[PDB]
């Protein structure tokens, strides 16, 4: 179950630097900057990633798909998400 509290499930991955580093060998076309910025880091197996905060896992990405958009699509309850895009952003992802 994703995290809903305000405590990062993976503290060691709270820095864009820490995270971005995991995409060192990334062979996929999904933009690793956006992924890291959206709060994800690579698990080194396939195109699987997780949110350092809510700890939600995402995989099987399509070319055009947007990290922030996805992160909100599947894990709305995430706080790190809430803090960067705000409730309004989220609500309109699900209502529309
Ligand atoms: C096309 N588009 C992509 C765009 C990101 C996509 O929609 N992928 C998801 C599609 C699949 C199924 C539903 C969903 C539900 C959320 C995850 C789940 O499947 N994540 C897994 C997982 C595995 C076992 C138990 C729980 C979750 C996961 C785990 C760790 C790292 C990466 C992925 N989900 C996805 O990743
Ligand atoms: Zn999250």
């Amino acid at each position: 179950f994703p995290n809903s509290t305000n405590l990062p499930r993976n503290p060691s991955m709270a820095d864009y630097e820490a995270r971005i580093f995991t995409f060192g060998t990334w062979i996929y076309s999904v933009n690793k900057e956006q992924l890291a910025r959206a709060g994800f880091y690579a698990l080194g197996e396939g195109d699987k990633v997780k949110c350092f905060h809510c700890g939600g896992g995402l995989t099987d990405w399509k070319p055009s798909e947007d990290p922030w958009e996805q992160h909100a699509k599947w894990y709305p309850g995430c706080k790190y998400l809430l803090e960067q895009k705000g409730q309004e952003y989220i609500n309109n992802i699900h209502l529309t």
